[PDB]
């Protein structure tokens, strides 16, 4: 298992504009287009992004893309904060993609919000961080997928993708 695999069990894989959990036009595995109310503004950014005319459409091959540029940017944010590279420098590699996970879905600054989590995770205090990831917005509003990431965290296995 790895990253790739990890995020596209979690994010699924849609080739027409959709709706995310928080209602944001989004499109392929989770890659967000824009957080304005506008189909227009999506089918634009979309647009934008594939350097064509998609008529909010793309195919696998350019989802598969997106994902790409997705997760590498995931990991140069993490790199390039300094609340996240520590942590990260001190984790093993299955936590490693906990954390990318996290910061894919929500964003290096929403990511680094967990400060009390964060250093527990760094100190391996794995059950304690476990119990204080757990109480956030992100768990309470997509529980699953908080689980499986958490979970992930706390054993260093891949057992909750398995
Ligand atoms: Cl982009
Ligand atoms: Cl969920």
């Amino acid at each position: 298992m790895n990253i790739f695999e990890m995020l596209r069990i979690d994010e699924g894989l849609r080739l027409k504009i959709y709706k995310d959990t928080e209602g944001y036009y989004t499109i392929g595995i989770g890659h967000l287009l824009t957080k304005s109310p506008s189909l227009n503004a999506a089918k634009s950014e979309l647009d934008k992004a594939m350097g064509r005319n998609t008529n909010g459409v793309i195919t696998k091959d350019e989802a598969e893309k997106l994902f790409n540029q997705d997760v590498d940017a995931a990991v140069r944010g993490i790199l390039r904060n300094a609340k996240l590279k520590p942590v990260y420098d001190s984790l093993d590699a299955v936590r490693r993609a906990a954390l990318i996970n996290m910061v894919f879905q929500m964003g290096e600054t929403g990511v680094a919000g967990f400060t009390n989590s964060l250093r527990m995770l760094q100190q391996k205090r794995w059950d304690e961080a476990a119990v204080n990831l757990a109480k956030s917005r992100w768990y309470n509003q997509t529980p699953n997928r908080a689980k499986r990431v958490i979970t992930t965290f706390r054993t260093g296995t891949w057992d909750a993708y398995k």
